[PDB]
């Protein structure tokens, strides 16, 4: 041990088949007495909106984080006139299947209310970004298996087909023990002939929230609370939950599918209710970890297709707070893409492959600046990317046997790069996660289209996070950010004790 | 971090990298000197059950907990006459291979007695629940590799053929890194020719039953100990041990294979005992973990098809203590599925999906009788159940090609639910997991069968399993079910110290 | 809790959903100013060697853990005269791809100097086994990803068409969340036509000698350097670069692919520097891990026939101080494998199935001649092994279906046992795996070649892994071996804090 | 003909700021050397750079931010005498006649 | 054959050796093809192309290695702490294109190389290139190690 | 033996100290052996440089 230049010292650990003996107790575990389930159904819904309302039944009830609803539906789908030929049915048998996640890329906006303070998400945009960036495979076999849930990987759904992969596929033709394509869920079909769909089944879907967690670490349960209440709405068109491919449709024409139309029933949310047992009291007034997440977006309207990249700057915006962190992103635009059933239908969620990023932050410019792309990965996969290095980075060549054919390129959707603040960018002295107030940052980046098939206008994102502790008490909801004061933060004890990467589990 | 409604209390880590100034301990690891390993070869094995005596080479000698055994056998098999068959061999590409896992599965009893007291597990119809249960794949590509470990995932082979995920199918075709097929498995084949066939080789078991953990982690080896002992008493059927698919056989069920039989070789088993090293001392009586397991069935007579649904009621029982886990199923029905041989060979392992259970605690009734199945799913999987959502409950619709040919729907095999016995269910004050006793309960549960082409005549299981802490010593084995006396249970004061999650780690 | 045989303790925790009550601490994570990155292009770069010289911009900057090297290239392929044609075109879509890794794989040494003192790794041979040793699906897809990464399963390329697992297929045909196969990279084509090829793209290699880390963990980085460089040699043949397949080659011995011609471009390194914060100091002088690893081969000069037996005994070897651990494998011996340009890009580097292992050390001898063939797989993936016991047998069969055809059996890979010293072995009371010195190791095992095709003649190979601290003042570099002594080892007080577990997370 | 790509220089240590910096991609010397025919008909000019960032002691981003077009603006107030049209050079004249691409 | 780099000597004089050393360890290891042991001469190589040669096999056995303590007289005594001068060598080398054939001329540039100190002095030739000439046993045996003609 | 090795290193007193051989040699060889001197140690080998 003290043959170093400094002695360090030692102990002895017992290897672990002789681990016997040390002192070992018996654990009693102790959840409250009584737990329970029912289903709530929307007190108002209709074809544009729902809501529901439920209050829990007394304060003294803990409540589980872990809340969805199931909503049941009716989809039909009408034959276009007239693209020319129409044999084979509407729906194919590895063609088509729900778009992942599908009830949720619908919602305009959740909107939770908790004790009479609001608190709300803009799920649409966001949700399909955040979502690559957790899951392992534990994870997305879990509670996350609910929805259809298969992400979509090929940069153009046409030329997929039929790979074992391929995003849409039947459950058979999918790997064992692996994330199953989108076909595999359950949906009665009540016809399916040429010229006519119709197809009826119930889909459940998680509420993305904070505190309202989707991952399975569990986690201390909201009480004390008197009121609640869950909004939703719909964004617009709302043909966007089906998914389809580009081989069946025709030559210089158009799609089969197009029109199509939806109907729901009422949908109802599910809570759990923990009353606790009468030995250990509940605290009078708790609190709890409460993370808010923006948007702020960009557009410009020129083009670039199939292969040529430029740059693009983002709108200089204002924080109120360092948020704790933040993604970017460029991805297909917004404001196409939404008129057309095909164009609505058929074309898939991904991101153009970044090729090297340049953001400023306050003002400074550039950070980051002379990391190779490659570089940008592989500081995001620290904070969970789970992509393949090749998956994220567009593209991926293949060859042919037969003279004389070209080669063919694929597109397959380019990553979202993610930093942490504290961890990857640095402050000056005396600023952390929390604290507020005032600052701005530009991101500008260039990026490269990686399709073949259609040219891309695109768009950019910058999804800010910011961190925060909430106050659930009885009865209010005082809601803080700012939580740890400048000065304060400068001599705070650094303690060796609570490791690092255990504070990457909490997440939200 | 004051300002924030209550003033709460400041610290501050330091980054991954950065974390540059700490106590470093240089930390030796000690393991005894003298790791060996021993093959008792058993004499009195025979076609009726296997007999393992065996001792500990002394006292002072630590047995390792993983144990195992492995068996040479002999097949044969016959073509059935008469048959409008048959070509070209009997033995087909990937239509047949072992039942996962084979020879415990053809196991009536196990049954092992360390040092003169007795313990032992119903192996036959224990393990196809127990097995689904805490298996990441991590766990799944480690020691239970060695006998074949896949599930069968469709409700009938006929259909699989041929799959990506296809249970009974050859090496090559099963994506990278993850479970090969069954038909992957390493044996000798004499023949195969038309009119007959015979195989043989080496296959690998494990013993289960705790403490011998079939779970890969690892912790203290049971020893001091006098003289161990085994005994696999097999059942009576032995063609069980195969699996071969219903699509050859022709008109009227006529299986082709009809009939065979087994044979077997001297057997082995195989433990190791690491002996301690000389300055530490172990004591000389130490305390263990130590579970039990045990099954309540009910057969009924009435028959559900092709998928309709019904309920059932269990039948009431009562239990010495409150038992640290359930498990809950209606598998089909082992009166029949026994009788008559090809029969008896092609059913597959899957449960009927399970549509809402209701059930009683002793003089708690509607326990749960008001969750939605996606529920009883949740509680499942936070245990650890590691399938998707629509693998459990399984249906899955598969769209049809072709004018006009009907869409064909594919059963995929039920859930099987788990309360863990202190959180799910809610137990009354003072009432632990440990405490003894006398609760009643009975539970009624509402299935639908799934299959496509059999009545299933069905049969509810429970799997009660009960902890408690045994103290090997030198020598007489004690052993206990609730150690924690019912006040010392009510008035223990609760500990920060350890997560709950560690306990989720402890038992398989 | 008492009334068990010995009373225990008793404890209690809450349920996770309870507990709403413990004390919680906001946390600020601060991570000084400034993370950036630079590019160094390599001095004097050329076919035969890399050179990067880069100094640290200041002392009081860390420097972090994982560096890489991006090294941008170009091939060409020409037809063989004159079995051909030779149809259609030397490039195929199942036919070939990378090896993995092929960087690293082609390095000869990897020489790296810290503030002077001079650090090495022996790159090209060691990097093939110490792969598949650790890591687990989830670490294969976060930073193991940048070069081609699906390692070889079958035994010879021929068969492998197609199927899921072949490790040179294109992107489709590899299930989501798997390791796509090595096909799976991007390199633009520029030309394919019959008799001429020609790529061209960029592919990085993580650089892997140690302290620097390729595993995804983090940790301190090492400060305060002075300077620092890295070089590599490469291993002239340099055509072992490329995978390609058997099946197109045919009948003559005579491949259509034979020669070929690699040249680079000017790489450079990409290594990030923190710069600590004025708050927070760091200490003048630190003390970090470090694992020296060392290879010994001996290699023999008889052949042996598809599917035959035999003996090697070891030749003997002294060391300095009882490792770490030590694997051992015997592959295919390269002395045959050089010679002719068609045998170093058509073979694969697999092993060969080990029968029996016993190995002899310290001076008493024949440890593990009893254990099992299989059980040598059992105490290794005790050690994270991550492959399943089929693959690792390894063997397999296929039968066909249709009159009346042989079987055919397809070789699969070979085991490579690793036993951890003080773990498998056991170490006589005063021995760790720190301390020093001089002892003996010899390893007589027994063997079996699987694949069908060819004549392996056989060689060994082991490579043991050295535990010692490395201190580093500026300027010095003093590096150790022994830091623990006779005395010290012995009667060192063990701790229950930790943690055994955790000593496995520490990887060198 | 026509791509875009990305360089580097090794690190150079200077003994003393100097009072003016050039930098410039330049036809590679190497290659325009061998070769009579080379030698005489190759003209000396300059690729068109889409953007400059480069760093200045152990400082980095300088300059990034600001297009390509800035580059220009404050080095032709250095001196540099040759319409903006020169440098980022590249210039497109339409041909009219009918199959004929400009 | 003799063990290089210093502080070990191969020249004539002698000089004051080590002491006093607790250790020492000389480890090789060989690059891969070994067949650049032996050499030949093309003449006998056949007039269309072939050589006599291809393929061999090289081998070794335990290599003893030599040293010589010699310790010294009671009454001269010997400092505790001493001083050595010692040399330290590296090499850098950049490959270029094109290839100059049969006897033409051509220049090379080299990136800068930044060092740490003043060199004692600095070497520099131009050799036929590896990558080429490791193809075949008979190229790696025929071939001789000569240097290419500066010119300026 | 020299020109088939690829590196030689040695370690004295625990600190290392390596060359590299396979590179070096034959352009270190001609300096600076006079004629008594190749005749000297340098003997032991074979020593005729390939003119």
């Amino acid at each position: 041990m003290s043959n170093s230049a400094i002695p360090l010292n030692v102990v002895a650990v017992q290897e672990p088949r002789l681990e016997l003996n040390n002192e070992r107790t018996w654990v009693v575990v102790k959840g409250g007495q009584q737990v329970t389930y029912y289903p709530f159904p929307s007190t108002s819904f209709s074809s544009n909106q729902f809501n529901f309302i439920c209050n829990p039944p007394s304060a003294q009830t803990v409540l589980d984080r872990l809340v969805f609803i199931q909503v049941p539906y009716d989809i039909t789908f009408t034959a276009n006139p007239s693209h020319a030929g129409i044999t084979e049915n509407l729906l194919q048998p590895g063609r088509d299947a729900f778009r992942a996640f599908p009830i949720s890329s619908i919602t305009n906006t959740l909107n939770a209310t908790i004790n009479g303070f609001p608190v709300n998400i803009e799920l649409a945009q966001i949700i399909h970004a955040l979502s690559r960036y957790h899951t392992p495979l534990k994870v997305k076999n879990g509670w996350m298996s609910m929805q259809p849930s298969f992400e979509d990987n090929y940069q153009s759904y046409r030329d997929a087909d039929g790979a074992n992969n391929n995003p849409l596929g039947v459950f058979t033709s999918a790997a064992g023990l692996s994330e199953l394509p989108r076909g595999s869920y359950t949906m009665n079909v009540v016809t399916n002939t040429t010229t006519t769909a119709r197809i009826t089944g119930v889909l459940y879907e998680q509420v993305f929230l904070p505190p309202f967690l989707w991952d399975g670490e569990q986690a201390g349960g909201l009480a004390n609370l008197t009121s609640l209440t869950f909004n939703w709405v719909l964004n617009n068109n709302l043909a966007r939950i089906w998914s389809h491919s580009d081989i069946t449709n025709d030559v210089s024409g158009n799609s089969t599918i197009g029109s199509m139309n939806i109907s729901f029933q009422q949908p109802s949310m599910y809570l759990g209710f923990v009353t606790p047992r009468l030995n250990i009291p509940i605290p009078p007034r708790i609190t709890y970890p409460y993370f808010k997440l923006s948007r702020y977006t960009t557009q410009f309207q020129n083009t670039l297709a199939p292969n040529a990249s430029s740059t693009f700057k983002s709108n200089v915006v204002q924080l109120d707070s360092i948020p704790r962190k933040l993604y970017l992103f460029v991805k297909q635009s917004d404001n196409v893409i939404y008129q057309n059933l095909n164009n609505q239908i058929t074309t898939p969620d991904v991101f153009l492959q970044i090729n090297n990023l340049n953001l400023t932050w306050n003002n400074q410019q550039g950070i980051l600046s002379g990391a190779s792309s490659q570089n940008l990965y592989d500081f995001s996969v620290q904070n969970g990317y789970n992509k393949t290095w090749s998956e994220f980075n567009g593209v991926t060549q293949q060859f042919n046997g037969v003279s004389g054919q070209p080669t063919k390129v694929i597109g397959l959707e380019g990553g979202i790069v993610c930093l942490e603040l504290g961890k990857d960018v640095g402050l000056r002295d005396d600023e952390a996660e929390g604290v507020i107030g005032n600052f701005n940052l530009q991101v500008q980046m260039t990026v490269t289209n990686t399709n073949q098939y259609v040219t891309v206008t695109p768009d950019m994102y910058i999804v800010a996070v910011y961190d925060g502790t909430l106050v659930i008490s009885n009865t209010s909801a005082m809601a803080s950010i700012g939580v740890a004061s400048k000065e304060e933060v400068l001599n705070a004890r650094i303690t060796h004790g609570v490791s690092y990467n255990e504070l990457q589990r909490i997440y939200g």
